[PDB]
C-alpha cells in the first residue's frame, strides 16, 4: 500500500514505488525551500512487516540537485507506513546541508512530515 | 572519494559506490542491535558539491531485513563527506522501528555516526 | 500567553508559569512511558519576542524521577509559542536513557508534541 | 560530578550547577552562532542514577536572549554524564528559532555535543 502520489502537510508531493526486493523509488517535490520542481528519491521499507498492528518501516533520501538547481542538501525520511482507512505515512527527518567544518553545528535541521493519500 | 569501505565508530562497517547520476549502492553490516551479516543500502549524495570548503551532502536507508533475519526496522543516516587524509563521512540518524500507532511515540531513535577509512 | 496549562495531543499535561524574566517553572504529567504522576520541569523561554508575527522560543526538560518513581531519563522539548485563535506550542524532543556506554548508541529517542490551551 | 566547568567540543563553556533537587542552573556561552557573552541556562538531571555502570540522564535549556542581544531562539540539550575515566557529557540538542508558520518547518536544528572538563 506504500505505492502511490503522497502529500505532506507541508503540501510536498512524494511519489513512490515499493519493489518486492524491499526497494523504494521515486521522485520528491517539495512545497517549500531551496526547491524546484522534482528530485529523484530512494530509499528501503521492511517487505516483511509484523503482522501485529505495527506499522511498516521504511526509509528514503532526497539529495536536493536536479537539472535545474542544487541546494547542496540531503533529506532523509524515517518513518513508518500505518494501513487503515486513511493509510498515513508518519515521519521524522534531517534536512543535511554541505557546511564547512566551522559551520558543521548548523549542518542539519529536523522536523516531522505526514504524508496522506490526499 | 565516497566509493569504497567506511568504518563507524560503533565497529559497523559500510560498503558503498556512489555512482555518478548521485545514487548510493551498496551494505551494511551493524555490529550492534537486532542485526546479522550484511544489509542492503540504497541513498543519494550531492555529486555536484560545492566549492567554497563545504562537505558533500548525502543520506542512506537500511531496512533491516536480510536472508538471516527481520528486525522489522529502518535506519536513515543524514549527512555529509568531508575529503582530505583523514576522510570522514559525518552523520546524523533516525532509527524508526514499526510500533503500534499507541507506541508510535517511542518509535524513533536519535543518534549520529562518524565513519571514516 | 504562555503562563497556564497546555495538553498535549499524545494526552500529556504541562502546566507553566513564564517569568518576566524569562524563566520557565511548573510541572508535566506523561500519559506514556516509564512514569507516574507530576514532574518538575524547568526551562527558558524569548521574554522579548519579534513583532512580526513570529512565534515565541522556548524550551524545557524534565528528568523521570520524583516521588514515585524514577526512569533513570530525561526529555527536552524544544519549540516555539504561537498566540491567536488556538494559541499553541509546537515542539520536538529528545528523550534519554541512562545506558552503559556499549549501548549508547540506542540512548535516545526522538519526537515531537503540539501543545493546545484545550 | 556534573557540577563544574564544561567545555564542548565546539569551544562551547558550560558552567552549571547541579543541585540537591535535581536542578541544573548556572551559564552558558557558545562559540558560535547569534549569541554574545552569557545566557541563562535552567534544567534537570536525575539525582538517583544507576548504579550498574549506566550513565546519568539531563538535560537544559538556553533562551538566547541576554543584555547584549536577542535572537529569538532557544537550544534544549539532552543527553547523559558519564563518570570515571575522562567524565564527560554527552549530549543530542534542539535549537528552534521563533518563526512564522509558513516557515516552521525550517525552525529547529538538530545535533550533538561532548562535554569533557578538558
Ligand atoms: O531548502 C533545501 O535545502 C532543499 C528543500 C528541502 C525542503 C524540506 S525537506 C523536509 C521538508 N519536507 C518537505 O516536503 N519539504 C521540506
Ligand atoms: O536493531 C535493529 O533494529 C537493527 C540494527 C540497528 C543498528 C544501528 S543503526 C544506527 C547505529 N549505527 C550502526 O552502525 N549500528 C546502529
Ligand atoms: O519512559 C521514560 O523514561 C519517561 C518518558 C516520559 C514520556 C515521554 S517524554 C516525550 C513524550 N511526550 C510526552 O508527553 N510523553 C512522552
Ligand atoms: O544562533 C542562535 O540562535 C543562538 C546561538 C546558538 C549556538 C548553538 S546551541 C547548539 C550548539 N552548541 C553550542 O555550544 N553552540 C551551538
Amino acid at each position: 500500500g506504500i505505492t502511490g502520489t503522497w502529500y505532506a502537510q507541508l503540501g510536498s508531493t512524494f511519489i513512490v514505488t515499493a519493489g518486492a526486493d524491499g526497494a523504494l523509488t521515486g521522485t520528491y517535490e517539495s512545497a517549500v525551500g531551496n526547491a524546484e520542481s522534482r528530485y529523484v528519491l530512494t530509499g528501503r521499507y521492511d517487505s516483511a512487516p509484523a503482522t501485529d498492528g505495527s506499522g511498516t518501516a521504511l526509509g528514503w533520501t532526497v539529495a536536493w540537485k536536479n537539472n535545474y538547481r542544487n541546494a547542496h542538501s540531503a533529506t532523509t525520511w524515517s518513518g513508518q507506513y500505518v494501513g487503515g482507512a486513511e493509510a498515513r505515512i508518519n515521519t521524522q527527518w534531517l534536512l543535511t546541508s554541505g557546511t564547512t567544518e566551522a559551520n558543521a553545528w548548523k549542518s542539519t535541521l529536523v522536523g516531522h512530515d505526514t504524508f496522506t493519500k490526499v
